[PDB]
């Protein structure tokens, strides 16, 4: 909604179809499918709307962005993704680190999220801080992907069924472990997890706890818990739109 995406060459094109099929075989290969999708979001989710500053801009590259503590071992995803890059000059980095977010949940068995082409890279990084913090919750849920993303409720619940996929890392965040049993498979395994209870040998971030106690978040985790394919048609959804912001209006 509200998108007007620009006009790219044909050239361009055809070097995001080819590299859409290099970074399958690749992010499959190198089994890296959540750490790009955390590459993608962390690259997304510095947008604020009301300022029109940072979003999905190549900016994370930059030694100065990777450098703030929330992006710890992204240097990790930024590094293995260069001689892949290297090989389609055309596309933008901004381009290029949200098609390997698609691909991620793609090659993991997640729904197909459209993508649309054109992101310039920008020359100047978002400030610090405006990442969402794992130790807070529904207020400071709302205000990072509310206030500042401008996402709604229901983008909050399915975006953070991303953590279907992956694990933390007690050298990274200092939190440890996947979130469930088969964390490089898409699925709605997320919620079912976080509604049985705290499992030995899976994690739970304090922001996952808060979605179960707000009256708005607890009934959309109810209905992903129940119902895949619905928890799949959301989530593609948002991810389009974070993967968008300060895109195409
Ligand atoms: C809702 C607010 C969010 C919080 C509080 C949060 C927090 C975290 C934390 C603390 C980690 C562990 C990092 C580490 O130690 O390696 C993590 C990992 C991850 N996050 Fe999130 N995140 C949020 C939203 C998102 C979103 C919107 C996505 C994408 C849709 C996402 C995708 C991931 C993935 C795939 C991993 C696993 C990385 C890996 O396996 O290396 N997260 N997140
Ligand atoms: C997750 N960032």
């Amino acid at each position: 909604s509200g998108k007007s995406y620009p006009t790219v060459s044909a050239d361009y094109q055809k070097a995001v179809e080819k590299a859409k099929k290099k970074l399958r075989g690749f992010i499959a290969e190198k089994r890296c499918a959540p750490l790009m999708l955390r590459l993608a979001a962390h690259s997304a989710g510095t947008f604020d709307k009301g300022t029109k500053t940072g979003g999905p801009f190549g900016t994370i590259k930059h030694p100065a962005e990777l450098a703030h503590s929330a992006n710890n071992g992204l240097d990790i995803a930024v590094r293995l993704l260069e001689p892949l890059k290297a090989e389609f000059p055309i596309l933008s980095y901004a381009d290029f680190y949200q098609l390997a977010g698609v691909v991620a949940v793609e090659v993991t068995g997640g729904p197909e999220v459209p993508f649309h082409p054109g992101r310039e890279d920008k020359p100047e990084p978002p400030p610090e801080g405006r990442l969402p913090d794992a130790t807070k919750g529904s207020d400071h849920l709302r205000d990072v992907f509310g206030k500042a993303m401008g996402l709604t409720d229901q983008d909050i619940v399915a975006l953070s069924g991303g953590h279907t996929i992956g694990a933390a890392h007690k050298e990274r965040s200092g939190f440890e472990g996947p979130w469930t049993s088969n964390p490089l498979i898409f699925d709605n395994s997320y919620f079912t997890e976080l509604l049985s209870g705290e499992k030995e040998g899976l994690l739970q971030l304090p922001s996952d706890k808060a979605l179960l106690s707000d009256p708005v978040f607890r009934p959309l985790v109810d209905k992903y818990a129940a119902d895949e394919d619905a928890f799949f048609a959301d989530y593609a959804e948002a991810h389009q739109k974070l993967s968008e912001l300060g895109f195409a209006d």
